[PDB]
């Protein structure tokens, strides 16, 4: 209920559509003043060290320099 029309939408069907068995989290901080993250729980990305999801953070958003903590991935 409530938001029937979802914001950050096109974040959370690219990366439903990219991997299906992806599950996207949006990271909300509790105040509106900070950005906010996607977090990305996906098999695809377990097993995978920070290493490895760091570069393939780079794969996938390869389109700017990843710097800074804007996409989550499930770390384990």
């Amino acid at each position: 209920p409530g938001s029937m029309t979802v914001t950050q939408s096109q974040l959370e069907l690219l990366i439903r559509n990219a991997f299906p068995e992806a599950e996207i989290t949006v990271t909300s901080l509790v105040g509106d003043n900070n950005h906010y993250s996607i977090k990305v729980i996906s098999s695809q990305f377990q097993g995978k060290s920070k290493l490895e999801q760091h570069r393939m953070i780079y794969k996938v958003l390869d389109g700017l320099n990843i710097h800074a903590i804007q996409i989550q991935t499930g770390c384990k």
